[PDB]
């Protein structure tokens, strides 16, 4: 089977990885990466790699993201070693400081040049945090488009949009962990299980490399218009820079048990398609699952904008 690897880049990037091995997820190897020493011995990661220990003394790269490109540089061959194998890689940083926002661009082309489909979801900060840290991470954000596959960002003032005045921070970081949890597990379970209409990894390639912004979203409903509502919940993230309009590639799957319609399929295909509002190339999938009843998951992957 296709083997997937997460690796978290910097100190965002690793709290989103011991937040997923929180939450449970297997098929799928996590690995660490940073220049803080007091950060990574605290990763539940199995594989951790310390980059720049040289450069920064087990330290951080104190937010100058030249520090952070050079530790990865100088750490090449750990990072090849740790990644080989892989058929895909997802590269996960927040960008705006000096670890992530330097040596995820770099980690992202070893892979790709290792020859995995090479996917990063990266931060962009709050606004709160200032004007230069947003003009860091908007050179990051370009730097990891120049060495992925395809790209999703995240803008942390996305999260101000879905909390109350309450709301624990750790509980919106885990909302904008979802988005790359909710990915990998997709695709995870697309590789694993043999649908009616079967898709596999080589439908991922196509769909996602050298393919620049991507949407990636599963959604899950119950009863009457379930298959609309769905599909509509897959599409629709309010935690994306990138939304589904424009979308010229799509690979979408439905899951569902043995009451799945073939005239709820079609109008579940036909909300992603009008949202696309194009001439898309759609690779079409369904699993039935008998351990469902009254469930269908529609998962969609979009790129091509
Ligand atoms: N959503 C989210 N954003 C984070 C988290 N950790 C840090 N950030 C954001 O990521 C940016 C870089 O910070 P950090 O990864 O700690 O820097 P680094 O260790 O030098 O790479 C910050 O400016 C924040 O916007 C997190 O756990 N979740
Ligand atoms: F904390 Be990051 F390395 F600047
Ligand atoms: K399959
Ligand atoms: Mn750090």
């Amino acid at each position: 089977m296709a083997t997937l690897k997460v690796i978290g880049v910097g100190g965002g990037g690793n709290n989103a990885v011991n937040r997923m091995i929180d939450h449970g997820m297997n098929n799928v190897e996590f690995i660490a990466i940073n220049t803080d020493g007091q950060a990574l011995n605290l990763s539940k990661a199995e594989s951790k790699i310390q980059i720049g220990e040289k450069l920064t003394r087990g330290l951080g790269a104190g937010a100058n993201p030249e520090i952070g490109k050079k530790a990865a540089e100088e750490s090449r061959e750990q990072i090849e070693d740790a990644i080989q194998g892989a058929d895909m890689v997802f590269v996960t940083s927040g960008m705006g400081g000096g670890t992530g926002t330097g040596a995820a661009p770099v980690v992202a082309k070893i892979a790709k040049e290792m020859g995995a489909l090479t996917v990063g979801v990266v931060t962009r900060p709050f606004s709160f945090e200032g004007r230069k840290r947003q003009t860091q991470a908007a050179a990051g954000v370009e730097a990891m488009k120049a060495a992925v596959d395809t790209l999703i960002v995240i803008p942390n003032d996305r999260l101000l949009d879905i909390v109350d005045k309450s709301t624990p921070m750790m509980e919106a970081f885990k909302e904008a962990d979802n988005v790359l949890r909710q990915g990998v597990q997709g695709i995870s379970d697309l590789i694993a299980v043999s649908g009616e209409v079967n898709l596999d990894f080589a439908d991922v390639k196509t769909i996602m490399s050298n393919q620049g912004s991507a949407l990636m979203g599963i959604g899950v409903s119950s009863g009457e218009n379930r298959a609309v509502e769905a599909a509509k919940k897959a599409i629709s993230s309010p935690l994306l820079e990138t939304s589904i309009v424009g979308a010229q590639g799509v690979l979408m799957n439905i899951t569902g048990g043995e009451s799945l319609s073939l005239f709820e399929a079609q109008e579940a295909a036909d909300i992603v398609q009008d949202a696309a509002d194009e001439d898309v190339n759609m690779i079409f999938g369904t699993v039935i699952n008998p351990e469902l009843q009254d469930e269908i998951v529609v998962t969609v992957i979009a790129t091509g904008f």
